């Protein structure tokens, strides 16, 4: 019941007891492991109070005030409010604690060594999509910090009934558009082709090019979502050049500095925050490997290998691999030269092992999803490849949610 | 109960019903996924007959003779023999069927597209370590086929009581020795340092160099294991050169052509075969990435990067990654130029997806362990990265077993 995980590079053994506190379910059974399924799968007042009590019990235990009167009263105070309202409201300090621990508990996130330094923006007084725009703009400006990126999250009002939901319809705050061509090909980011068409459907005048920063599509309190263009001065972008190959600039590649996921759901003491955009900084491989070299994304291995003069006839020339390393040297070099925060998969994975050691000592474990933690290139020359990881679901948490354009009853 | 797995590169969906036939347990629960734990964890006559019946029921169903008289008699015949002997003996055709399906069911094996073309050598009449040597020698010669490698397995007598076990103490038939130095460093393969010392303890005159092919250490019917040197003409080796870098030959690297695991246990209808060395051919990354570049193995990224003239000061120069690709181009190129069978991770992973499609149609699924299937470099530019895989344990199977030098009551 007190499980051991081993590092097979260093022979370090850590003991996990935190998984005992785990509540949610993983999708796996004794007879089938679903560790590689990508997206495994109202709320009544009866369900709400154990979840609030559970959350408050760990909140007061963390500020070294577990079981005191100020605890019990808050416990009673929330009990009474759930009786009277069939929901309840977090104190500001509980919101900050909750959001930081949703990130701390995100088993697929390799960046969690920084989980305690998260800037929480309370947008729970917001009522209009224009207000969301204003908040998201302030978030972007703050998080970007002129390239000295800072972790942040902005938390819009919690779900109530379920038909009054705040949603950022964008999957990320800053994403490049994707347009299907007449000849079937795709310009820009193929991932966003559908969302790009939703913005056009709502009146976005697309500059039909490569790296067109999409507009924000914001839904307030269940209403129809509204388009807003982020002031370009707030969208920090990095032109991608190589420290050796001067033809690399002529590729005309660039990326945005700020990774900021906006489609996920934050759960805190049973309260659901449907719009909670959060941002950090990139690990290079997210751009260099997946964004640029996924077959169904920008898919630039072809052109980079052509310009590298590579034996592209055979599979075993490893021309794909060789061009992949150059592309990731270039992403990292471009970001660093522009003083835009970025971490390489070697630095980030070493930090995660050091993070894991901290969490096993002062917390009893660290839920971790190996499938997502190991980088998409050079896996085994990073320390996380050789690290056994227990995956389990703790709360507060970030959860997936349906895309709003399947759920939303339009007008 | 009829689960779906998706490919996120191609949007192909397959439906798994084979997991219903699964019997063993995975280590995961509804509350904790152990998909990244490396080694998760006598036999009575009551337990034996359901396992025999289960196996025979699928054997006759596969030669299109399920439930016939020849089935029922074999069923009765094995029932009677388990009553009378508290164990039983497989027909030759059942041994071949069993061994092929142990490989077919090996969820961590990416090479399984070839599972039906396995050459099974029945060594169940063997009685002495000298006899094992003779059989293993014939296996090596056959499997090597002068570089045109052929899949094979040699099956020594099944376990009976448990103190009369046949064991190949070697983890693989052909492995390089590893010697700890006076200054603490390691010459050769650090993985084998302990086993290398066991061979010296038993009288092996080590040529204390790099790539010293270890001797076979063979235990027959529970007796003390005996040393045998494989005739060097049977050990096919590949000197590693690069198609560009002529200094690469001066690295003095080489590897053996034949991967042949010898420490695992084959389970067929409840019968345990403790010595069942099996061989195929290498995927390049096994050598180029793990053998050569694991920190706790040969660990040659340092020297290769030095000779490549690489910015080794910073982590984010990706000098490790860049040297890793060159090393794997070289392994592949050297093997192919010598006409020694080898597959690149691009060819092998594409074959495994094609293998998966075959198994989902004509079998209802394919147990697969993503953590092991995805190659240790360039993961996401291979199709298996984007393939959801269900892992579950089917039988016949290859299982891990304790190393014999912890179990063996010596003389
Ligand atoms: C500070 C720098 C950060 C880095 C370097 C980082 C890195 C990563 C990476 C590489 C992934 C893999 C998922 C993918 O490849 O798309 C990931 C996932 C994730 N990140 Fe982090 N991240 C950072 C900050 C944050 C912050 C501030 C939050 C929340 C406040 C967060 C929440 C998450 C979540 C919830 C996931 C998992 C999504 C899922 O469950 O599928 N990250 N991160
Ligand atoms: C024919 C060419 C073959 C190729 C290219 C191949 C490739 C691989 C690779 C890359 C692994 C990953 C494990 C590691 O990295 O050490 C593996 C595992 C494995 N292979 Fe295959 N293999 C082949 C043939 C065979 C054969 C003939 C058998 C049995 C008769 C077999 C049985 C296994 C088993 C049981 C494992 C998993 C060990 C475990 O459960 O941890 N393989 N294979
Ligand atoms: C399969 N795809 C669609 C999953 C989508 C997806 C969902 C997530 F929750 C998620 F975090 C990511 C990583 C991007 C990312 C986010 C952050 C954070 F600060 F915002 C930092 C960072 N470095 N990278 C991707
Ligand atoms: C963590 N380590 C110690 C696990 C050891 C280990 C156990 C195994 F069963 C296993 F198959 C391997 C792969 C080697 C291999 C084997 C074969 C086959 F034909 F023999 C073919 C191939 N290409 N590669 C490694
Ligand atoms: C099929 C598989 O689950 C899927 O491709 C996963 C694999 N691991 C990943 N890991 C990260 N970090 N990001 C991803 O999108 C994925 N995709
Ligand atoms: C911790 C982790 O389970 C371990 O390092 C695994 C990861 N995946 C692997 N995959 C393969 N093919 N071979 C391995 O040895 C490993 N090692
Ligand atoms: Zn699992």
């Amino acid at each position: 019941r007190f499980l051991k995980v081993k590092n097979w590079e260093t022979d370090v053994v850590l003991t996990d007891t935190l998984h005992l506190k785990s509540t949610l379910e993983t999708g796996c059974t004794e007879h089938i492991c679903m560790g590689s399924i990508m997206l495994p799968s109202v709320a009544t007042k009866d369900q709400l109070f154990p979840l609030a009590k559970e959350f408050l019990d760990q909140y007061y235990s963390s500020i070294k005030r577990f079981g005191s009167k100020a605890h019990m009263d808050r416990l009673e105070e929330v009990n009474k409010e759930i009786e009277s309202t069939s929901t309840y409201q977090l104190k500001d300090t509980e919101l900050i604690y909750g959001a930081k621990h949703a990130w701390r508990n995100a088993s697929r996130c390799v960046g969690r060594i920084q989980w305690s330094k998260l800037q929480v923006f309370d947008a729970r007084d917001c009522t209009t999509a224009h207000g969301m725009f204003n908040y998201i703009c302030n978030h972007v400006k703050y998080a970007t910090n002129k390239g000295n990126l800072r972790s942040a999250i902005t938390i819009f009002p919690q779900r109530t009934d379920g038909k009054h939901d705040f949603r950022v319809w964008n999957s990320q705050l800053i994403r490049y558009a994707g347009y299907k061509q007449p000849d079937g090909s795709t310009l820009g980011d193929p991932a966003n082709v559908q969302f790009t068409e939703i913005c056009i459907q709502q009146g976005w005048k697309a500059p039909r090019g490569r790296f067109d920063v999409l507009p924000l599509l914001l839904q307030a309190n269940g209403n129809d979502p509204e388009l807003f263009q982020i002031p370009p001065e707030l969208v920090l972008e990095v032109p991608i050049r190589h420290p050796k190959f001067d033809w690399f600039k002529d590729l005309g590649l660039k990326w945005y500095g700020l990774p900021a996921v906006s489609n996920m759901l934050l759960e805190i003491g049973g309260l659901e925050f449907s719009a909670c955009p959060f941002s950090g900084w990139y690990m290079g491989t997210e751009i260099g490997v997946r964004d640029y070299c996924d077959n169904s994304r920008y898919n630039i291995l072809e052109e980079v290998a052509k310009k590298m003069d590579l034996d592209m006839r055979k599979t075993s020339s490893l021309w794909k691999d060789q061009a992949l390393v150059e592309i990731n040297i270039a992403v990292l070099y471009s970001f660093q030269s522009d003083k835009v925060t970025i971490v390489d998969h070697h630095s980030a994975t070493e930090s995660f092992i050091k993070h894991m050691e901290n969490e096993y000592r002062c917390r009893g474990g660290c839920p971790a999803d190996w499938v997502w933690i190991v980088p998409p290139m050079s896996g085994s020359i990073t320390p996380v490849f050789h690290q056994e990881m227990l995956n389990y679901r703790l709360t507060p948490s970030f959860e997936y949610q349906p895309d709003p354009w399947n759920t939303h009853v339009w007008k």
